[PDB]
């Protein structure tokens, strides 16, 4: 009856608890409105895109509320997704249960046979990217996962997406060297603060994108050998999950400078290596740098306009590997 499109946990009866960005519900409902309760740990954000057009957002912050995700429709069959749009450290949430007034829940859409799974940081959460000012700090208002270049490039490509990400996360250290737990730390889990573990079978893409590495030179540059190995420890991790994906490793468009031209250099090291030993599924995609012409989000994080050039770029790339026109 209903799409948990994500990492789910389903162990409360009283309704499925997720995390990650992008976390979303799909369904079909007969009717002219629906609502929907939530509980959320923190502040977090969603959007209803009803019918195909996303409606203004809203947050449910630290507590549980019953909201009306749209009303006053035309009387009929109405398609809804309620879309997670803040990050998993915004805090979990519990989807409590749907109400269609004196409609009725209908049939839910077949699942895409297409899946994609992100791994990656602040860029893949879409950190401040409906901010337009460098200046502006962080807030959770501003992080819209739903215009992340991963999700354009998902529904670009009809395709599901789980995006794994964390903001300031890296593959050998944290944005400015701050302790805590790293990528191969929180990719296990369904719900990263609570310990609850994923388990791998129950979603398996045929396309990977791993986009990681800013935090790792954004500050103090990380050790060439321990960046390498702790790259293709991931990538083995990635490949031992799912053995027949294809693996997109990308760097861009947030480093500059040296720190890019080494992250360049040490990943497609990374992917030469791979494609050496043997898999010749793993791909190397650059975005290149944003240089002020498509502006800039909240602490120079990507604005929507890069998204999109970035989206562009992914859905060529996958498309070519893929033969998913
Ligand atoms: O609060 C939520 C979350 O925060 C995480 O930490 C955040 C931290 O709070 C932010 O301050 C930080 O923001 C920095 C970016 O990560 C970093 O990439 C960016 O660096 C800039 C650089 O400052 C700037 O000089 C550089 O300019 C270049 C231009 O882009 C080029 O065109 C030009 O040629 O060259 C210049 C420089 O010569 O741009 C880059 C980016 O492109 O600076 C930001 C700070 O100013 O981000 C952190 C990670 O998201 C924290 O980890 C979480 O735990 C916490 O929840």
């Amino acid at each position: 009856g209903i799409l948990y499109n994500g990492r789910f946990d389903f162990s409360d009866p009283n309704g499925p608890k997720c995390a990650w960005s992008g976390s979303n519900v799909e369904l079909n409902f007969y009717g002219t409105e629906a609502s929907v309760t939530i509980k959320s740990g923190g502040e977090n954000w969603f959007q209803a895109i009803v019918d195909g057009n996303p409606l203004p957002p809203f947050s449910v912050n630290a507590t549980t509320s019953t909201v009306k995700l749209v009303s006053g429709l035309a009387e009929g069959a109405h398609h809804l997704v309620l879309w997670k749009r803040t990050e998993a450290s915004l805090g979990e949430v519990q989807f409590l249960g749907f109400d269609f007034g004196s409609g009725k829940l209908l049939a839910a859409p077949k699942p895409l046979e297409r899946k994609i799974e992100f791994i990656g940081d602040s860029i893949t959460c879409a950190y401040g990217n409906e901010g337009t000012s460098k200046e502006q700090s962080f807030t959770p208002k501003n992080e819209n996962s739903y215009m992340s270049y991963a999700a354009i490039t998902a529904r670009n490509l009809n395709a599901s997406a789980n995006m794994i990400a964390w903001s300031g996360i890296g593959l050998t250290m944290n944005y400015g060297g701050a302790p805590g737990p790293l990528i191969m730390d929180r990719y296990p889990y369904t719900l990263p603060y609570s310990g609850v573990r994923w388990d791998f079978s129950k979603y398996v893409p045929q396309v990977v994108v791993i986009n990681l590495g800013t935090n790792d030179f954004s500050t103090s540059f990380a050790d060439k050998t321990k960046f390498v190995t702790a790259y293709k420890n991931l990538i083995s991790e990635v490949r031992r999950n799912y053995p027949d994906a294809h693996i997109f490793c990308c760097v861009g468009p947030m480093l500059w400078g040296t720190g890019l031209d080494l992250c360049r250099s040490y990943v497609t090291e990374v992917v030469n290596d791979c494609n050496r030993s043997g898999d010749l599924k793993v791909y190397f995609v650059e975005f290149p740098q944003q240089d002020g012409s498509t502006g800039y989000g909240e602490d120079w994080h990507p604005s929507i306009a890069t998204h999109q050039l970035m989206a562009e770029r992914l859905t060529a790339e996958i498309k070519n590997k893929l033969g998913w026109l």
